[PDB]
């Protein structure tokens, strides 16, 4: 029943997580993407209510997708006899992240505090439900360019989120903790504001701050670009060396610097049209 009820597209993309393509559901036509994952690549797997033995991915993703939330929400799932096929929402029409701060630069602060408090919701909504991503970043972010709306979308390194520490990690490693680096330890809530500080200063900077395991560990940031002594200063406060010393979501989000951030619409009014 997947090749019936499913047009397939043209390839989105492809890489660690699998193969991304453009789809329509024929029932109506909603767009959708449609991503084909390997069991041979799957490290990790986990257990659905009813109890059969899928993807963490899934797992994850199930538990992310009731109501609206700024999280790409699994439509479907199917499994072949060496693969599985999700089924996901696809936003029309759409630009990754990374590909949007490639081709215009450093982001606005107007821009990025809207982006950015879209992300902060997502992921509060992702803890919310118990899960955890572990793999935010600019590439794993989808700007729906007419709603000027954001979505969080491969949860294929998430894991349920727990209160005592992890010692795996399969994220992206410029973007992990100087904890992780130096001890393969982390909590998931401080990585993740990490994380989020790493991706505040590339929206602003229009690039990453650290390259190298040393400059992590060091953990001081040099603006390149003209940037506000507010902005920064929230930047270096997620970016803090110690866990403890980091900001909590609450916190981030009651920084002066994120005050008066425009809505989705009016953000894409202004910034995207
Ligand atoms: N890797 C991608 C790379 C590109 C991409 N959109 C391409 C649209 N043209 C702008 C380039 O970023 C997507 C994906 C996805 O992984 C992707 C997804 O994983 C789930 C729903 C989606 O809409 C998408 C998705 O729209």
């Amino acid at each position: 029943p997947l090749e019936s009820q499913y047009q397939v597209g043209p390839l989105l993309g492809s890489g660690g997580f699998g193969s991304v393509y453009s789809g329509i559901r024929v029932s109506d036509n909603l767009p959708v993407a449609i991503k084909h994952v390997e069991k041979d690549r799957i490290s990790d797997w986990g257990e659905l209510p009813n109890g059969t033995r899928v993807p963490m991915e899934v797992v994850l993703l199930k538990k992310v997708s009731s109501g609206f939330s700024g999280v790409i929400r699994l439509l479907d799932w199917f499994e072949r006899p060496d693969s599985f096929v999700l089924i996901l929402e696809r936003p029309e029409p759409v630009q990754d992240l990374f590909d949007f701060i490639t081709e215009r630069g450093a982001l606005q602060e107007e821009l990025a505090r809207s982006f950015f408090w879209q992300v902060l919701e997502a992921v509060r909504h992702c803890h919310n439900c118990g899960v955890l991503h572990r793999d935010i970043k600019d590439e794993n972010i989808l700007i729906d360019l007419n709603r000027g709306e954001l979505k969080l979308i491969d949860f294929g390194s998430g894991a349920l989120l727990k209160d005592t520490v992890y010692t795996d990690f399969d994220g992206t490693r410029v973007y992990s903790p100087p904890e992780w680096i130096r001890y393969h330890r982390y909590h998931g809530r401080s990585a993740a504001v990490w994380s989020l500080g790493i991706l505040l200063y590339d929206m602003v900077c229009g690039d990453i701050p650290f390259e190298h395991d040393e400059e992590i560990i060091r953990g001081q940031v040099f603006f390149r670009q003209r940037v506000s002594s507010e902005c920064q200063h929230l930047i270096r406060w997620c970016l803090a060396l110690r866990p403890s010393d980091r900001p909590t979501f609450e916190e981030i989000q009651n920084h002066p610097w994120m005050q008066d951030v425009l809505l989705p619409q009016e953000t894409a009014e202004i910034h995207l049209h």
